[PDB]
């Protein structure tokens, strides 16, 4: 069986075989598509070995050693660990291969042309939150590279019984605080108000500014999470100015240079790495500075539209569209000026099409979530919009996982 | 499973869907693969390639008539049981059956209601149905279509309408509108490789020229109608210009913009789809409404032979076109869309921006979950092609499923037509 995807702009047709090797649900059924559902839906010995066999088989396939004496001994060595300890341990080579291929397999990620150049930090000897703070600080310093950003992941110890989990409670490593005000207004980032309250409650003393870098909330071995302040010299930041509007800088805006997802789960061969913060660089449109509040009533969108003298009465003036472009121009120009890595949504989508076609040639396909590959603006004038895409779940993978404050059973009285 | 929740991640509104339990035909997805971004993911028809036996057509007929009499709170009534027997005898003796006028109107409106890709469905029950099943020639089709265009255009106060030509019998006597839309601009392939006019319509324009049409080879040449009746060779017809309402595009602030000499037509009227009711296949069913401003593809239009209207507008805007990160396509795209809305409104021609249209669709979705138990919707097509994340539908989850009656896609007639 062979499935085809067409590009309705170029007429190119790619033939997908890789989809034959997927295994877990998309969420869709034969009669319902869930393509626009965000989340649609501890291992025993008998579940774990088929999964381990799967991953090991594919790793040894990837290094042209399938069936080799080294392959069969590894499989036997894994079987013994699982039989003895109800789990097993990845070699360093397998950990690297697996983390790299989880990114390769991430169908919602447009930046995968870079997947093979991922720096993997093995943190499976970490035992304490302080060690997590040490590992994470070294990640940040390395990834940031004085603005010449570099992809990296840091992998903390895997799940055991589910009661000794390692978790980064932050959703990203660097985010700005959000405070809801008595009058209902919001200071800082509205997207982070709930996590900020958790931190304040844990004892964090909030500066109550507008761009307060949140503290790290780190959990080792299933213990209560602990607060740590990232050293400010390690948080690279870009003041936002517009190349044409000299007034734009006066909005007072900045963003952090390094995007670093820390709340997802890395699954390799049936092992779950509940803390695996990974970082790349931004596509321009991801930066949500739009949702800040300049005054007590207006968005940065509304404020930018105001200062542009836009007719903000009727929607059909497209003032919201107009201001959105300008904010994105400013974000891109600002990063580029400060020589901090960033990619515009045109450059990223074009490279993704090149990557997708090359993945079909060497790999037999490339799972892709069109709902997520298409940028949040100017969708149809980017090349992915007319690109058909097949979505399926390959493993290794990154997976969503519950927020730790909904499941953590608190230790100390 | 039992009931499927959908969530709006801006408002946290959760709707609970049970209507999907009445889904008939495959989406193309499996547990393991999703085809949500394939244009035509499935070929799961409800009946074989042409004239079907009774056991193939009647179950389809029964289900629709059942649903129609349920719709009006009969079911099991004298009229309902009598109608089933009428459809039965009719298939026994002609291998098909004929919808009542009530049945035809209900099915048309519910094929619109069920169009999971259509953001305009808030208005679904306000649809004017023109029964043209007595038509027998291309001239008759040309007359029917002409009256559709006049009624729907309504001097700019556009009204939704559908004209329904005779159903397919054996597949050899099809009625077909060979145009994809009733009004479209021609696309000429220039001997140097660039295109003049609308590049989306180059093939069809060449098909018309090949059929005897004389291209004016001007700028905005309305394509003739290529009308096929009863399976005969199709015929060319020129829509009277006074019936083709056009809006000159100017810009509210850029005065140079009108000097681009651009214009678009007011009436979008899809004419190449197939309407399917109770097993019957109406292969000629042109329908029309009014444009969402983003749909007007004037940006790809080539007046010159060097530059899109997009890159042309960017030149007049003095935009840094050196690299992409200036976002010059983004900026020009907004201005062009500002210009289009402004002109349609200035000339009193009905149009809707993508914010109002998407806001309306969320209202529609709520109603549909409140009364019907759900609403099928294709996120890949409901989200507008610009500024997606600032419209309300971006953050709305949707369930896609195929309900009948529906509008289906169908091969371009020239692939499958043998000439008399
Ligand atoms: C190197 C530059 C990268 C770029 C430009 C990039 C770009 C993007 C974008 C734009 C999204 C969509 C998220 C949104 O729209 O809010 C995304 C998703 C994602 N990316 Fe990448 N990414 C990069 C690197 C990485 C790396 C290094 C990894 C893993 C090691 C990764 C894994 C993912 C995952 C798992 C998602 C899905 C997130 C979710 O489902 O919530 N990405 N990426
Ligand atoms: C009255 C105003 C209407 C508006 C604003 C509207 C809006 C839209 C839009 C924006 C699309 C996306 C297509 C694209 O962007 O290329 C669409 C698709 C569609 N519309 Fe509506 N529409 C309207 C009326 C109607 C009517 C009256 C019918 C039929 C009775 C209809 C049936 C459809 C169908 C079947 C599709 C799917 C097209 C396909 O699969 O290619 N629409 N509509
Ligand atoms: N540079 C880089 C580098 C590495 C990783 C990334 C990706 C960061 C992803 C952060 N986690 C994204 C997210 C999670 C949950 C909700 C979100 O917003 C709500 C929402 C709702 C509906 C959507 C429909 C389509 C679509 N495409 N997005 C939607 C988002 C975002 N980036
Ligand atoms: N006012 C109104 C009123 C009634 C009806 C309409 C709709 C007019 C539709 C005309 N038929 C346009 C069309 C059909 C098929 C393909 C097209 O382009 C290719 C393409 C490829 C991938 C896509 C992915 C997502 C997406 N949303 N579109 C895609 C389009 C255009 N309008
Ligand atoms: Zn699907």
């Amino acid at each position: 069986r062979f499935l085809k995807v067409k590009n309705w702009e170029t007429e190119v047709v790619l033939t997908d075989t890789l989809h034959l090797k997927s295994t877990l649900e998309t969420g869709c059924t034969e009669y319902i598509c869930m393509g626009s559902i965000m989340h649609p839906s501890v291992a025993t010995k008998d579940q774990l070995f088929p999964l381990a066999k799967e991953f090991i088989d594919q790793y040894y396939s990837s290094i042209k050693r399938f069936g080799s004496k080294a392959h069969m001994e590894r499989l036997e060595e894994v079987n013994k660990e699982i039989d003895t300890t109800s789990t097993y341990q990845l070699k360093d080579t397998e950990l690297i291969y697996g983390a790299k291929h989880a990114w390769r397999n991430a169908s919602r990620c447009v930046g995968r042309i870079q997947w093979s150049k991922l720096q993997v930090f093995d943190a499976r000897d970490c035992t304490t939150a302080h060690g997590m703070f040490n590992y994470i600080c070294n990640h940040v310093k390395y990834a940031t590279n004085k603005g010449n950003l570099r992809s990296a992941i840091t992998i903390f110890p895997q799940r055991t019984d589910g009661k000794h989990d390692f978790r980064v409670w932050n959703s990203q490593l660097i985010r700005y605080a959000g405070y809801k005000q008595p009058d209902g207004s919001t200071l800082g980032d509205p997207a982070n108000v709930q996590f900020t309250e958790i931190c304040i409650q844990q004892g964090w003393k909030p500066p109550r500014g507008r761009f307060d870098v949140l503290p790290l909330l780190l959990q080792a071995n299933g213990n209560d999470p602990e607060l740590f302040q990232i050293p400010p010299e390690l948080v690279l930041e870009v003041p936002i100015r517009h190349p044409k509007f000299e007034w734009f800088k006066d909005l007072g805006l900045k963003w952090y240079g390094l995007p670093a997802v820390s709340n997802m789960l890395l699954e390799i061969g049936g092992l779950e790495f509940s803390a695996c913060p990974f970082s790349g660089w931004y596509m321009g449109t991801e930066i949500g500075v739009r949702d800040y509040c300049d005054n007590s009533r207006y968005n940065i969108l509304e404020e930018v539209a105001k200062k542009m003298n836009l007719d903000m009465r009727k929607t059909s003036s497209l003032w919201k569209d107009q201001a959105l472009v300008e904010i994105n121009i400013a974000v891109l120009y600002s990063f580029q000026s400060d020589k901090v890595t960033i990619v515009d949504h045109h450059s990223a989508t074009e490279s993704f099409i090149k990557h997708m076609e090359n993945e079909y040639r060497c790999r037999g396909g490339c799972p892709a979530d069109w709902v997520w590959i298409v940028p949040p603006m100017s969708g149809s004038i980017t090349p992915v919009f007319h690109q058909e895409m097949l979505n399926y779940r390959l493993t290794p993978s990154f997976e969503y996982q519950p927020d730790p404050w909904n499941t953590h059973v608190w230790k100390l009285v």
